[PDB]
């Protein structure tokens, strides 16, 4: 297990990108980072057990554009950033912060590029559905020597978290996160637990919009890859497509900036009014919506196409 | 030798023969094959009978069609090709307009034949960067203006002093310098600049009608005549105005390039990454084209089908502006371009 500081000296930064790392060192990483945390220690994890673990849950990743094993090892080190930025020891108990860091690696398992539409929050009860048949997988069960009392608690805490990634469900307890923003948390308050780890797993979920324009026009460049391929899939099958995931139809400038103003800053808000020191999140975050609103003009042509032609009139 | 023997050969062919609707404002010049276009254009001189009018020698008039069509480069837009349909469409006003009510036999063959030269060894750039590039062109005539237009004209003097090729070389004193004098005004007409200096003088003709008597009429006429020809491509189908767009940005924008190479700064509509073809395409369409053949229908109302079709491919492209913006991703499936 490679110390954290040998991956990188910028590892337990907000301003470290982890798609950097290169995807055959990612595994090893993750183990790191849960050395880093102490879970193994205090949890007293069997190490070849939670290799074999770590490696099925990367083999449980297909590879559509965007949802494949590198986002989540993304969202799993962001996880871990919470962890080392905000000192979430000060809000949450160790075993809520170590399924939340598990949640995060299992949370989009066995994802095919589509949305739940495509297919309530079916594909998030599928990927903890996924996750349970890693577990109960021989060798990969890094939770066998819990309590009973622990395990029921950490397969509970994974179904909570993995199923607060969907949008749905994010809309439906938002008032309620909005009212524990407001009122200050409360650790004696359980509701207030179970509250902070679904906007925590949301903000990590979202986390490649507070890195930098590069990281947030790539990712954008592979979630529209995946969209439009779901909008080709239901166009061959004979249905009509949403307008974000039909190519003709589509104007990315609009659906990004809406998804930023609507869902992805105001969760970094809600993460800023709990934890301060999340402040650099939100104002990266609309740092990289003001960069979308200045290229939007760019989706104009400008002259000819790379064509040379106008046979697409 | 071999274009030659193939020009003379093959005897004139009867306007007919080419296709039947060869003299109608519906007929589009460019769907007749490069090889066939120097025989069209002596049909079309045979049609309008003006080989036996003035008693051309076929065989230099044969020589005399090659060479034109040899000193046309191949830049995307004004090359031969250019030249040719541009000479159709004069051929057709004479068709459908009854030309000789208004000019002489003299005039109009000016004009035939300054059609087919008025763009003679153009390099695919404008006057302004034969300036901007200090080239041979900047240094003989921009102290004169319309730099490419004296060019053209210059380059047709030297084909007629070519040996073997000067048709008017039979003509009389009187009718040679007449039309070395009309060759070179309806030349220089060609130039945007000169039309729209004449512009305030053509809309007076317009509305207190032609006067067959007025000299200055004539030279107004054939001016805006030229002009109509030079613009024709706009008066065709949807499918002509859009692939010689593509031909017209091509050839600016590569100037544009060259300008940026050289350090200097092009204008908006050279340069690729500021141009909006719709936006440019319209105005020119409006401002320019559209009240060309305005005047033409005011002046000729025969002419009314030819406004209709450059105000109805306008209405085309104020319908297909939409398409500029970038639905889903870019061909490339990447978003490298912001
Ligand atoms: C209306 C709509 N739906 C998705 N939209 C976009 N999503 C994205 C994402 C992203 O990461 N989207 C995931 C996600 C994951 C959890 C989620 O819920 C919660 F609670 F975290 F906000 C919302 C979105 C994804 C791909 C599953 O939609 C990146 N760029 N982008 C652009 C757009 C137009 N817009
Ligand atoms: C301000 C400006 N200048 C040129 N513009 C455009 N020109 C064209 C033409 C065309 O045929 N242009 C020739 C021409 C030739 C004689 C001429 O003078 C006169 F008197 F006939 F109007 C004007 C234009 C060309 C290529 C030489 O500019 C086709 N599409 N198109 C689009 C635009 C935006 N716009
Ligand atoms: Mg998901
Ligand atoms: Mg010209
Ligand atoms: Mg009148
Ligand atoms: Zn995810
Ligand atoms: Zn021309």
């Amino acid at each position: 297990i490679q110390p954290v500081a040998a991956i990188d000296s910028n590892f337990a930064s907000f301003t470290y990108t982890p798609r950097s790392l290169p995807e055959d060192d990612t595994s090893m990483a993750i183990l790191s980072m849960l050395q880093d945390m102490n879970f193994i220690n205090n949890y007293k994890i069997d190490c070849p057990t939670l290799a074999r673990f770590c490696l099925m849950v990367k083999k449980g990743y297909r590879d559509p554009p965007y949802h494949n094993w590198m986002h989540a090892f993304s969202v799993s080190h962001f996880c871990y950033l919470l962890y080392k930025n905000l000192e979430l020891t000060n809000y949450l108990e160790d075993i809520e912060i170590f399924a939340l860091f598990i949640s995060c690696m299992c949370h989009d398992l066995d994802h095919r590029g589509t949305n739940n539409s495509f297919q309530g929050s079916v594909m998030e009860r599928h990927h903890f559905a996924q996750a349970i048949a890693i577990l109960n997988t021989h060798g990969c069960n890094i939770f066998d020597h819990f309590s009973r009392k622990d395990y029921q608690r950490m397969l509970d805490l994974m179904r909570d978290i993995i199923l607060a990634t969907d949008l749905a469900h994010h809309l439906r307890i938002f008032k309620d996160l909005q009212k524990m923003a407001e009122v200050g948390y409360d650790r004696n308050n359980k509701q207030h637990h179970r509250l902070l780890l679904c906007l925590l797993m949301t903000s990590c979920d979202l986390s490649d919009q507070t890195k930098g324009w590069k990281t947030t026009r790539k990712i954008a460049e592979l979630i529209y890859k995946e969209f439009f391929s779901q909008g080709d899939l239901e166009k061959a099958m004979g249905n009509r497509p949403m307008e974000m995931m039909d190519r003709e139809k589509a104007y990315i400038p609009e659906l990004q900036i809406s998804f930023m103003e609507h869902i992805a800053m105001p969760i970094y808000k809600l993460l800023q009014d709990l934890f301060p020191k999340a402040a650099e999140l939100y104002e990266r975050v609309a740092s990289n919506r003001e960069h979308w609103t200045k290229v939007s003009h760019k989706f104009t042509i400008r002259g000819l196409p790379s064509n040379n032609s106008l046979d697409f009139l």
